């Protein structure tokens, strides 16, 4: 007993008009009976291509990223422009913002209690590098992820929240996430939530596995119980990606 | 005796459909006798409205930013991309840019020199700080931040390259540079590319000048020897951007 799962598609900083044209097209030809949330974050470019063509009814459009204020901010993308754009979901704090272009812990924090404000729908991205793992630092870096969120939030404000972690430790590293290894990463979250918040808040959140999915291992993650969908990176550029969507029945 | 200027409009992370469409019918709407290069940077969000509506034969569309390669940079457009939606010019280098994103001059260089790769058309910023201006350190400032893209560039990629000197205290401040401020940093720059590269390639590079330019002063500015152009931002979000236009010649 969980709440709407999610299937969210980052096609990250890829595609091209054609290419991502017929993927669309495959998607809007998907037959999807159960109650399941689909989301597509094209870049910013594409975002009009995809407002137009995505005609499928269980599938919204989301962007990358963004800052909060419009301004003098030479090729930043704010809130407000996204706003008028029609763009309703969001994803904030994903790791490779974090690690290549200066996200702090703080920095995703003032993104998401902006983006909430405005009326969107957050997917914020937590989750530990190897390094921070191998020294026992998981949980202390994870909820600490958390915590700077939901510092600058009010109860209220969670329903407009879903967290996806992302283990950093296993993506590019050589490194196996087990399902088992997820769940308890998951769990982890939810603890802290139902705590901190309340069980009320912790049993209506949406806990994305943001790693390594693709139709086969897809069922099999899905069936953990804290496990309420996935922020899909390679795959999503994919037919499989219809799969994905599937495994959350 | 000057090359053709360029009058070029950075929206900056500004805008919305309606009041940019309406800055569009304007534009269109306007005659333009003399021959100059137009250029129009929007936010990636509206590359698609601006390329679809924007008529005026004079005038190109220019992206604000981009990254050298496709991949995995979750809210990041690649040049790749932009190529294949139709964008041929870029704004590269932008002082908001190298303080509060990171941008180094080796960071400008390189995406530079992929840029003119990819075959765009590239205005390259450069300028120095409040407090590098007071220390009297301008002069190395601009040299070394010219100097970084030399290096990685060949003599024939000149062609694609516009170079924007855009003090950084001018930078929507009302703080103007005087016309003879202007005039000896653009000299100054000339000399630097006459000398290092050949006199062939100084005489026909376009220096553009940017900081507080508005439809008053633009015309003094314009007046000096190695002033080409100007690139503008809050002035582009109004109608006086069509004076600055005139200024030219």
């Amino acid at each position: 007993s969980k709440p709407q799962p999610i299937a969210a598609a980052n096609w990250k900083c890829n595609g091209s008009q054609q290419s991502l044209s017929e993927l669309i097209d495959l998607f809007n030809s998907t037959s999807i009976n159960h109650d399941v949330q689909c989301v597509v974050a094209s870049t910013f470019v594409h975002l009009a291509m995809t407002k137009e063509r995505l005609s499928h009814p269980k599938f919204v459009i989301a962007a990358q990223n963004a800052i909060a204020k419009s301004g003098a901010f030479t090729g930043e993308v704010s809130l407000p422009i996204l706003k008028d754009f029609g763009v309703n979901w969001i994803v904030l704090g994903h790791s490779e913002r974090r690690a290549y272009y200066g996200e702090t812990n703080e920095i995703v924090a003032d993104k998401v209690a902006a983006a909430v404000a405005s009326g969107f729908m957050v997917i914020a991205c937590i989750g530990e590098t190897l390094q921070e793992r191998e020294s026992g630092r998981t949980a202390v870096v994870v909820l600490t992820q958390i915590a700077a969120i939901a510092k600058k939030l009010k109860k209220a404000d969670w329903a407009k929240v879903v967290i996806a972690y992302e283990p950093v430790w296993a993506i590019g590293t050589g490194k196996v996430a087990t399902p088992q290894q997820a769940q308890e990463a998951h769990a982890l979250i939810r603890s802290w939530v139902s705590s901190k918040i309340g069980a009320d808040v912790a049993g209506e959140l949406r806990i994305l596995y943001g790693g390594s999915v693709n139709g086969k291992n897809a069922r099999t993650l899905y069936q953990q119980r804290d496990v309420n969908g996935f922020l899909v990176g390679g795959a999503s550029l994919k037919p499989e990606f219809v799969d994905i969507i599937k495994a959350t029945q």
